[PDB]
């Protein structure tokens, strides 16, 4: 259950990541296919860290959106099912710029990601 | 203007050390939990993130692994800089537990609030 | 889209809701198909309420488990697609009993669930 | 032990009135929030949950239904007793926004925590 390769999400997102190193640290691109203003979407780096012994690890990573004041982060967990087969099960939090501290409340939006393998 | 770079100390006293911000954002540090599902085995631990830049008050994400756990927290937040010029990190995070298979994936994910204020 | 009815999800549970009233508030039953000790688990009432005018509506609704000193929270969207067919699209929150407030960060679980009619 | 019902505020500045809890731990009702996405909308809006009842420090949960928007909100949390006797509502909550159709789902649900403690 190593991180590297290319996954997509049940919204249709993509993303690459490249060789996980000793401490489980890893990057990679991710392309989403939803935006506030999808017109705006581009390319946009994620930095993470994986569990390395495990065989279905836990993982953080996050995505600073290359087109937007937000940043996403994912945790999840790698499974592999008995032919093989593995999902990524994830929960988001997804952070808003808004102006000052008394606009803090709504910042903050949540929801879920199912990763599989490309090919 | 905001650096995640210095020292921080949350409402449950648990005390982060973020180093140098890079020209992407880019940042490591650690982050010594004041609070643990087995606080015996608390042990410094390496978190890794990305801030943005351009902003004044920028938004931020990293993820800690802990070293004395299967578990993983993502935090991500603002700093916001007052009319005094103090700084407050303001925080959600996710906890992913490690279970043992798919089927146990729905009680797998705490979630939580943390705010920081800087050390010194 | 009226939550009356009898409703499962993508884990297996089901819910069945009674007449919603004019103030959208409803009462049902909830029947987990898993939980922390699913040897205990016995049916719980629910008790919420849904937007009314909308034809989309959104709405919430808490279980109290009746095994478990634990409550559970659901939001979410009810949509209709070109078809007919309706979707509860909702996240939860699952707050546990700890025995202080310094326990209080480890108290509350999320995640998500999808729900469609039972025939 | 620890009754929801009364008046309370939490750290946003919102007021919150809860009735008589019943036999079956439900509770209605209203809320007061001091912030929305469009302030100037804000009125008086039901509540309707229910707590635990033999817990001396039960859980709970609510929804209220915003009598001026779409959204609804959940809460759910504890209530503790000190030992001086101070009562706290921990609370964590979720709120959803009305979207035009299941495509902008993903951008429907914010997250947040609320601190509230006995107006008196
Ligand atoms: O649009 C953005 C930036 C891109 C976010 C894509 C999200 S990451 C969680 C989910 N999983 C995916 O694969 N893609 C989506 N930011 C943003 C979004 C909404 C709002 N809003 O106010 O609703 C503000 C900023
Ligand atoms: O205990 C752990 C590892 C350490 C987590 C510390 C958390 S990070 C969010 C919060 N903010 C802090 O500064 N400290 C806490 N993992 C863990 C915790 C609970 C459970 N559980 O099942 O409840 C399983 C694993
Ligand atoms: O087990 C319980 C009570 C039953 C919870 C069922 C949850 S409600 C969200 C999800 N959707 C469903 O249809 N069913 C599940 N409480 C509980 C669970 C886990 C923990 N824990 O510590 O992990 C503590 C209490
Ligand atoms: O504004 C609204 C309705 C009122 C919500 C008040 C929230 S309940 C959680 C928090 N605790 C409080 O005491 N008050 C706040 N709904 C709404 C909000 C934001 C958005 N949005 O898109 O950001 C859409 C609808």
């Amino acid at each position: 259950c190593s991180l590297t390769g290319k996954w997509t999400n049940n919204l249709g997102s993509i993303m690459t990541i490249r060789a996980v190193n000793s401490r489980g640290e890893f990057t990679g691109t991710y392309l989403t296919a939803v935006a506030d203003n999808p017109g705006n979407i581009t390319l946009s780096p994620l930095l993470g860290i994986q569990h390395k012994r495990a065989s279905q690890p836990t993982f953080g990573f996050t995505v600073h959106w290359n087109f937007s004041e937000s940043t996403t982060v994912f945790t999840g967990q790698c499974f592999i099912d008995r032919n093989g087969k593995e999902v990524l099960k994830t929960m988001w939090l997804l952070r808003s710029s808004v102006n000052d501290i008394s606009y803090d409340w709504k910042a903050t939006l949540v929801g879920y990601n199912n990763f599989t393998r490309l090919s």
